[PDB]
């Protein structure tokens, strides 16, 4: 399925979207992503619009 990212950071702000398995791989995606771009932000995971945020 498709999972979103909202990228809420101090210098990287936008949204991106993966198709992934289910969402712990979504999330596993993402965190590897936003830990390889520097963010150290909180999540949330919404399952109703299959999107993750990360906020800074």
């Amino acid at each position: 399925g498709q999972y979103k990212l909202i990228l809420n950071g101090k210098t990287l702000k936008g949204e991106t979207t993966t198709e992934a398995v289910d969402a712990a791989t979504a999330e596993k995606v993402f965190k590897q992503y936003a830990n390889d771009n520097g963010m150290d932000g909180e999540w949330t995971y919404d399952d109703a619009t299959k999107t993750f945020t990360v906020t800074e």
